[PDB]
């Protein structure tokens, strides 16, 4: 019932009471742990699944109850009157609207409960842009551009989420088909390999399939593909002036820059579903700033990504004959030193994995005292390099699902009717 | 029910039907995941929890069932008579003895089932030494020495395990107090600094208290502390000629040797409990060979261990002033390069993390093919550096508990009833 977590490097023990509020399910049972499945059913929301009048009210009450608790006015007339108001409106309309205040609290808290996110110490500083009055793709494009500009802030990045109208009958969905607002194109060849980013090959083709003339570079910023109100989606190019990029160079190896690598500054996840008080915001792109490893370990070095390790090791003149020389490892460290140094040099916000994990531990400790715990997913929180020399490695974490939340949702192209 | 696991680097999908044979429990529920908890309730065995006839026979039946399928004799006359024999023996004596074959099979399986072990490709080559005739500590010391010598094999290491008598009434336990058979002393100093291995401080105090005269150096092999038949434990120095050690140097850095580091060649875990057919074998040391990171990342570089990163980064004159310089990540790699280099030079078996994880992926796929699954703990299988440039990071894994199995048990010094 009450539950301990131990840091094995510091012997600190924290008691968890927050988990007993867990409203959603994990994927696990007494018989099988699923802690390392990317996408259990539970973590996804399929669009067929429209909320019914009966399921919606419980969800609303629970949400409004925590809302009114947070502003220390639990069980007050304003609490009670709101609960009735929303009640009535469900009874009549079969949905309800959130007050701005609730929208903002809802968004901040979905981030707060993102148990896979290492960056949550920052959860309370989110800028929320209410785009609920949007009606078209053009509108969405305008909203996104404003989001991007505000977030980038000349390199001094600021967290933001833009919130498009909530799902209704699931026929009128707003969606951003892009998985991130800013990503590079991926192209195959007759040759057979890949040019640019292999992660985006399909999506890159879906855009070309829609009229995108592609400049066919290794770093073509993909067009936004936007869908308002269940309509066919539309292509739009983000003004390059709004897309901050960093050329990647090494603080010690001047040959580094000769590979002509760069990366974009703004990580802005776009494909997720934001759920507040049973309401579904299926388009809610959000952004903050990069932990260095997301670019350097994963984006460059994952086999099925830019896979530059082989290339970097060669220029480093390391013994690539045998795994046991740790050449892959050696190179991985330099590549990451480079990314951090470039961003830092161009005064664009970035955090190293040592620092982020330190902050997250402070954050857990804060959440244990003030809230009674902090849901956390060790498989995702531990960074993908130097795992055990970061303090999160030695930290037991409890993972459970609280609401409001971000959830995954199927790729729109498998679901949309034309 | 069928269950699917995806590998996100290769899109290989596998199907687990084996989880359906899973008896024990995880710690998780529909509403919590305890997958990152180190010692959950269910992964441990308190010695006060000694089994009744009541619960024993199903566990015995289950196990003998598994045993006779593996040798293709399910429902054999030999199978039924063994069932009735064991049954008669349980009602009569309240326990029962494993045949040699069953001990051998049980032990391989515990290993095969060890979901936190990346070494498992090797599970079928385990030398099992049956020490079920041992009645004393001195008997224990003698057995362990033969294990160490045989497993060491002049640097060409061989998996082995030594199995001492099972629990009876939980008052007569055999136990190896050591957590590993070979380990370096740790000494807290009055100024608060530690000399030798910080992991081992407590155990070192117990030893010193039990009579050990401590050389008090940075790398002193601790004596064995051994309990037989529930008796107070006794002390023994492994003969040094039996302890293979490898001085640590770096292929390119000549100053590295001057850090004065060395490590022992044989990883040999001695504190776990072996559960076979409901039977409990509370001293059962087993040994293998090292994955480099186990010394190079954890043993030297954990803040809570020899913590040599500072000194190695110093000597590389790295920019240690900001973390964002990755001086820790850089020092970590060099140290690990050094560890693999020293072991290979001296022809002491060792495996690097890339090579071990690749093997484990092949093992795992084969285990799905022919066994119907492979229980795996991702949190433990992924290496402690360079996670995502090894293929296990991208591998979805089902974790669940099968018997036979290796369990944790509480530290003997916490539970033992002193004879004085
Ligand atoms: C401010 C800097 C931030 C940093 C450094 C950061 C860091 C991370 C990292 C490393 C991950 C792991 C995912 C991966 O490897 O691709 C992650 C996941 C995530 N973060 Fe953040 N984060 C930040 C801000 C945000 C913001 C603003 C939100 C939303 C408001 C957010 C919500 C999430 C969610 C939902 C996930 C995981 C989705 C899932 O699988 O369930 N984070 N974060
Ligand atoms: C062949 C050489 C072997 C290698 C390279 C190897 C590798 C490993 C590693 C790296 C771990 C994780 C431990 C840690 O990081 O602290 C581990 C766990 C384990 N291995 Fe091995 N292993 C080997 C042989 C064996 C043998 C012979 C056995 C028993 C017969 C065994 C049983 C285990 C068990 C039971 C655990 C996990 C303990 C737990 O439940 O928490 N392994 N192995
Ligand atoms: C706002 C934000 C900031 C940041 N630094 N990093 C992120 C990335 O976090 C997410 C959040 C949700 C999904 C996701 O993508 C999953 C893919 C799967 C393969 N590896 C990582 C990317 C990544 C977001
Ligand atoms: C036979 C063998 C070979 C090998 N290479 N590595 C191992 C390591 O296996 C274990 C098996 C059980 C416990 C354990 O360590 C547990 C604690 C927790 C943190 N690490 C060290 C002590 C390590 C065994
Ligand atoms: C199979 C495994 O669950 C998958 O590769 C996960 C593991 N941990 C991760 N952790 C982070 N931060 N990001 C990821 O994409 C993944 N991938
Ligand atoms: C809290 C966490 O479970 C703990 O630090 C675990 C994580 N993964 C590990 N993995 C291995 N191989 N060895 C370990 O000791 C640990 N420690
Ligand atoms: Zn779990």
């Amino acid at each position: 019932r009450f539950l301990k977590v131990k840091n094995w490097e510091t012997d600190v023990v924290l008691t968890d009471t927050l988990h007993l509020k867990s409203t959603l399910e994990t994927g696990c049972t007494e018989h099988i742990c699923m802690g390392s499945i990317m996408l259990p059913s539970q973590h996804t929301r399929k669009p067929e699944d429209v909320r019914t009048k009966d399921q919606l009210f419980p969800l609303a009450k629970e949400f409004l109850d925590q809302y009114y608790s947070s502003i220390k006015r639990f069980g007050s007339k304003a609490h009670m009157d709101r609960l009735e108001e929303v009640n009535k409106e469900i009874e009549s309309t079969s949905t309800y609207q959130l007050k701005d205040t609730e929208l903002i609290y809802g968004a901040k808290h979905a981030w707060r409960n993102a148990s896979r996110c290492v960056g949550r110490i920052q959860w309370s500083k989110l800028q929320v842009f209410d785009a609920r009055d949007c009606t078209t793709a053009h509108g969405m494009f305008n909203y996104i551009c404003n989001h991007v500009k505000y977030a980038t802030n000349k390199g001094n990045l600021r967290s933001a989420i833009t919130i498009f109208p909530q799902r209704t009958d699931g026929k009128h969905d707003f969606r951003v088909w892009n998985s991130q607002l800013i990503r590079y194109a991926g192209y195959k060849q007759p040759d057979g390999s890949t040019l640019g980013d292999p992660a985006n090959v399909q999506f890159t083709e879906i855009c070309i399939q829609q009229g995108w003339k592609a400049p066919r570079g290794r770093f073509d910023v993909l067009p936004l593909l936007l869908q308002a109100n269940g309509n066919d989606p539309e292509l739009f190019q983000i003004p390059p002036e709004l897309v901050l990029e960093v050329p990647i160079r090494h603080p010690k190896f001047d040959w580094f820059k000769d590979l002509g690598l760069k990366w974009y500054g703004l990580p802005a996840v776009s494909n997720m579903l934001l759920e507040i008080g049973g309401l579904e915001f299926s388009a809610c792109p959000f952004s903050g700033w990069y932990m260095g490893t997301e670019i350097g370990v994963r984006d460059y070095c994952d086999n099925s990504r830019y896979n530059i390790l082989e290339e970097v090791a060669k220029k480093m003149d390391l013994d690539m004959r045998k795994t046991s020389s740790l050449w892959k490892d050696q190179a991985l460290v330099e590549i990451n030193i480079a990314v951090l140094y470039s961003f830092q040099s161009d005064k664009v916000t970035i955090v190293d994995h040592h620092s982020a994990t330190e902050s997250f531990i402070k954050h857990m400790e804060n959440e244990y005292r003030c809230r009674g715990g902090c849901p956390a997913d060790w498989v995702w929180i531990v960074p993908p390099m130097s795992g055990s020399i970061t303090p999160v490695f030695h930290q037991e974490m409890l993972n459970y699902r609280l609401t409001p939340s971000f959830e995954y949702q199927p790729d729109p192209w498998n679901t949309h009717v034309w």
